[PDB]
Order: C-alpha cells, then sequence, then structure tokens
C-alpha cells in the first residue's frame, strides 16, 4: 500500500543522510516495486564540471560485475558449450600443475579452488605469466573446503567459460547477455562517444576511475547508468520472461545455490540469505571480516534452484565508487544504489534493507 510520494519519501530520507555521512558527491537509485523502476538522482557526477548525477549517468560497478560473469556462464551451461562438472583443464589444457586435479569450473565460479587469492598479481600482465601464476599456485585447502572471495578465481571462470563459444570475453558478454536485455548503456569499454556520461569517481576529494589489470573485466569492469541497472535487476527477479531460452536458464543457474556459508549461499556471482532475514544478519555478514576471510563450506549438492523467498544481492567497489543491488523475488521488490565513493559495505546494506522495509 506505498504511495510514490511515500516511496520517494522514504528514499530522500534514507539517501540523503548517507550522502552526508559518508562524504559521497552523487547517487542514483532505483527502486523496483509493482512492476516498474523508480529513479532518484542525487548530487554531483563530476564536482570540478558541476555535473549532476541523471538516470544517463555511468558509474562503475566493480564487483557487481560478477553477477554479468554468473549468469554469461550459466547462459553457456544452458547452451550445452560447458559444465560447472568439468574440470578447468578441459578449457585450458596448458595448465599442466597436478594441483589442478579434482578442481572443477564450479570452484573456480563460487570461489572454492583452495585458497586463490583475492586478487590477479599486478605483475600478470598477458596469458602466459597469468599462466605462470597459476602454476605456481600452491593450494591451501583441498577443493571444494573453504570459500575464499576471489577475482583471481571467478575472473578466470569468465575468460574459461567462453572459450567453446570462440568469441572473446567483452562480445561474448554484449552478444549473448547485454544486447538481448536491451542494455545499451552497459560498457565494459566506454566508447569516446559515451564518455561525457562517465562520472568520476573521488576518494579522499580525488578525482579517480578504474585502471586496466587482467580479468578487470570478468571480475570488476562492468560500468552502466542506474536504468540499464534496474532492467538487469528486473531481469534477474523475473527471469520467465526473459525471452532468451538459454540467457533465462543461466540467470537461474546464478541464482542457485552452490554452497552455505553460514548464513549465507553462494550463486554464481550473486549471493543469496533466506527470505525473511532480518538488518543485523545481512548487514553483519557484509563487514569485510567476514566477506574477505577463508572460511569452510557446506556443499548443496545437486545445487538447489533458485528460492523465490531469497534476498539476492551483491556489493561493487572500485577505488572511486561503491555501488550495491538487493532483490527479493518472492516480494517483487529490488534495489539498485549506485554511487561515487566507495563507502562501508554494512551502511549500504543498512540504507537499502531500511528502503525496501516500507515496502513490505
Ligand atoms: B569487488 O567490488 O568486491 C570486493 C569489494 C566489495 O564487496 O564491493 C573486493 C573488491 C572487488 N573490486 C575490485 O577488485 C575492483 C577494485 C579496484 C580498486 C579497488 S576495488
Amino acid at each position: 500500500p506505498v504511495s510514490e510520494k511515500q516511496l520517494a519519501e522514504v528514499v530522500a530520507n534514507t539517501i540523503t543522510p548517507l550522502m552526508k555521512a559518508q562524504s559521497v558527491p552523487g547517487m542514483a537509485v532505483a527502486v523496483i516495486y509493482q512492476g516498474k523502476p523508480h529513479y532518484y538522482t542525487f548530487g554531483k557526477a563530476d564536482i570540478a564540471a558541476n555535473k549532476p548525477v541523471t538516470p544517463q549517468t555511468l558509474f562503475e560497478l566493480g564487483s557487481i560485475s560478477k553477477t554479468f560473469t554468473g549468469v554469461l556462464g550459466g547462459d553457456a551451461i544452458a547452451r550445452g558449450e560447458i559444465s560447472l562438472d568439468d574440470a578447468v583443464t578441459r578449457y585450458w589444457p596448458q595448465l599442466t600443475g597436478k594441483q589442478w586435479q579434482g578442481i572443477r569450473m564450479l570452484d573456480l565460479a563460487t570461489y572454492t579452488a583452495g585458497g586463490l587469492p583475492l586478487q590477479v598479481p599486478d605483475e600478470v600482465t598477458d596469458n602466459a605469466s597469468l599462466l605462470r601464476f597459476y602454476q605456481n599456485w600452491q593450494p591451501q585447502w583441498k577443493p571444494g573446503t573453504t570459500r575464499l572471495y576471489a577475482n583471481a578465481s571467478i575472473g578466470l571462470f569468465g575468460a574459461l567459460a567462453v572459450k567453446p563459444s570462440g568469441m572473446p570475453y567483452e562480445q561474448a558478454m554484449t552478444t549473448r547477455v547485454l544486447k538481448p536485455l536491451k542494455l545499451d548503456h552497459t560498457w565494459i569499454n566506454v566508447p569516446k562517444a559515451e564518455e561525457a556520461h562517465y562520472a568520476w569517481g573521488y576518494r579522499d576529494g580525488k578525482a579517480v576511475r578504474v585502471s586496466p589489470g587482467m580479468l578487470d573485466a570478468q571480475a570488476y569492469g562492468v560500468k552502466t547508468n542506474v536504468q540499464d541497472m534496474a532492467n538487469w535487476v528486473m531481469a534477474n527477479m523475473a527471469p520467465e520472461n526473459v525471452a532468451d531460452a538459454s540467457l533465462k536458464q543461466g540467470i537461474a543457474l546464478a541464482q542457485s545455490r552452490y554452497w552455505r556459508i553460514g548464513s549465507m549461499y553462494q550463486g554464481l556471482g550473486w549471493e543469496m540469505l533466506n527470505w525473511p532475514v532480518e538488518a543485523n544478519t545481512v548487514v553483519e555478514g557484509s563487514d569485510s571480516k567476514v566477506a574477505l576471510a577463508p572460511l569452510p563450506v557446506a556443499e548443496v549438492n545437486p545445487p538447489a534452484p533458485p528460492v523465490k523467498a531469497s534476498w539476492v544481492h551483491k556489493t561493487g567497489s572500485t577505488g572511486g565508487f561503491g555501488s550495491y543491488v538487493a532483490f527479493i523475488p518472492e516480494k517483487q521488490i529490488g534495489i539498485v544504489m549506485l554511487a561515487n565513493t566507495s563507502y562501508p559495505n554494512p551502511a549500504r546494506v543498512e540504507a537499502a534493507y531500511h528502503i525496501l522495509e516500507a515496502l513490505q
């Protein structure tokens, strides 16, 4: 029973103090409710140029990029091109180190290979050095025992998942995920002609944007505006309405539960908790001392298909940007919060939960 006016008030009353407390120059917010997105913009995209945030402003998604990676992988599974149960080495035969035996594509996709680190080392600058890195990696755990959140893990899953397609990652993503969903302002590389829409990120007063790195597209490199992001959330909320038959299955695969780690479940990029969930559960789970820790897992085998009564979410950050998306399929409500400052994840989660609580 929530009016447009009431929703607009709860968003303003939550976001205005958040931006003040967290020194955030600009935010674009979408709330999905009653089958439609509702857009709210605040502050500046570029302080020096005095450019306001608009619904066309592009923000760096950081790790929300992993949700695209997960869905693209799922789409490849649904085409018959890959299986999560396949050995990693099926897709990279040059990866001959015997520590790789028993490590599945599932493990790469869900951070359970056995201690792959948060980042691909900066000294890795091409495929040969990327191979050397993986060949020299000494797993700290057996496969399927420990979750360690890692770009070096899901980044490689993304790269290998598109090999059978024959397309480079960017083209596979655009052809198979972005274009079918009409996400026409979502970019791995922002064309010169669209650069005027690209916000500056801000860190400690300084303007910054994300730098190139190995496996950046697959782990943290996507830029988008709040409209394309609202439409991404809507496709993930209600995949039954997506026309492309492999893509709708890929969305389901990305929201399936593969592992339980405490009160959360790992999907492909997406993370889930059972709905109903209290704020403290989700807020506390997002603290870096939990989220970046190596933690034991319980296998969900076979994987559980998408549970509609879920809090489905993902944080994403770069040096200058902080974003969050969350949705509850049972209730068909969801939220996107894009900001040009990286501020603490628990603050993102608290604000999002508060706003969605208003819609029941
Ligand atoms: B990704 O955003 O996920 C984690 C942080 C989070 O929960 O948002 C770890 C960092 C990931 N992002 C990147 O690796 C991209 C960055 C570039 C510079 C700082 S983060």
